[PDB]
């Protein structure tokens, strides 16, 4: 209490931020005391000067990879797959190469043993990608070494969408999503949503939108705003409805292993809280996203808790977005750009944010 208002807060961060790296718009959201917050700042698509709000559709990129995490722990909890099953007892494809000795945990949580960031480019279609799996020789033994990998967490996903019977976007946009209450989020955005879509800006400050690739919608491929986002957020401070949904979000606060002061969960990564700046930003560093790392092995997975930050960025060619949230404060912060700008900002600005929220 005694604060200046969150709206000040808010743009004295936000704006110099949008200037410095010429960001056309951003949606921010945040939880406090309850509630929700919306701050919007500038334009979805410069062209028509569209303006941001908390309905725009932004490309959340890795973002993504937090609602791929959850259907996954749904899935497990429906009986599809167990955590600690190995790959190829659900991917036929997959007998006899070295999914035989990987575990689905350790493909959710990067730990398989050198899966890459990317799939190669000769990986274009669905057969080029069974035969890659089929083929990939490990570098580390199971479980020991963290490379953060779109193959790795996508094969996750699409696994654990198909133990249930049903491919990963319908099991996404007719179990998932409509269970968390998510109406405006989607993996392939229909035309009545067509008029919210924001247009992303480049390197080169084009205009671009698509999210296209091989595994796009488990790695990657959510469009949504972030009135939806927070609410999943929400979802995250205290879900009650499906019993299976709700054991669900548990497993992905869920850690499996650490590397320095980050705990890898299912698609959530966190740290004790308090977290300093200079964790948060290391935590969230290529020394952690763009390299192998080995990890601190956990005897057993372990509940994370509430007095954590849980965080994840995302990006594509054309947007940069950054979720965190506090359970046990009820703090919480969601920013959707339509420019990839550096994660170092994002994480400067967001800690910033809710350093203030938590006074
Ligand atoms: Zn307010
Ligand atoms: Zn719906
Ligand atoms: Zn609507
Ligand atoms: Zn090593």
């Amino acid at each position: 209490s005694g604060e200046a208002p969150l709206t000040a807060t808010v743009d004295g961060i936000i704006q110099p931020m949008l200037k410095a790296y010429r960001i056309p718009g951003m949606a921010v959201a945040v939880l406090k005391d309850g509630k929700a917050h919306y701050f919007n700042y500038g334009v979805a698509n410069r062209e028509s000067g569209q303006r941001v709000s908390e309905q725009t559709l932004f490309e959340i990129g890795s973002v993504s990879k937090t609602l791929t995490a959850t259907l996954g722990a749904y899935a497990a909890v429906k009986g599809g797959f167990e955590l600690d099953d190995k790959v190829s007892q659900h991917a036929p494809w997959l007998k006899g190469s070295a999914f035989d000795g990987v575990t689905m945990a350790e493909l959710a949580t990067y730990s398989a043993g050198g899966l890459p960031l990317q799939f190669p480019d000769e990986v274009d279609s669905n057969d080029k990608m069974q035969t890659y799996y089929r083929s990939w020789s490990p570098v580390y033994p199971a479980g020991t070494h963290r490379q953060y990998s779109n193959p790795s967490i996508g094969l996750f996903g699409h696994l654990a969408a198909n133990s249930l019977g049903q491919p990963f976007e319908q099991l996404m946009s007719q179990t998932l999503l409509p269970k968390l209450g998510l109406h405006h989020t989607y993996i392939q955005v229909p035309e009545s949503a067509m008029a919210n879509y924001a247009y992303g800006y480049s390197k080169e400050d084009k205009p671009i939108r698509a999210t296209p690739g091989v595994l796009a919608a488990e790695a990657y491929g959510i469009k949504t705003g972030s009135a939806d986002l927070l609410k999943f957020v929400e979802a995250n401070m205290g879900y009650q409805g499906d019993a299976a949904l709700k054991s669900a979000i548990a497993l992905t606060h869920t850690g499996f292993h650490s590397v320095g002061e980050m705990t890898q969960g299912l698609g959530w990564e966190s740290y004790d809280y308090p977290v300093t700046e200079q964790v948060l930003l290391a935590g969230n560093s290529p020394a952690v996203s763009f390299q192998a790392n080995p990890v601190t092995r956990f005897a057993v997975p372990k509940a994370m808790g509430e007095q954590r930050l849980y965080n994840k960025t995302g990006s594509t060619g054309g947007f940069g977005a950054y979720v965190a949230f506090v359970p046990a404060r009820g703090i919480a912060i969601v920013m959707l750009a339509n420019r990839n700008y550096p994660i170092e900002a994002r994480v400067k600005a967001a800690h910033a944010i809710l350093s203030q929220l938590a006074e």
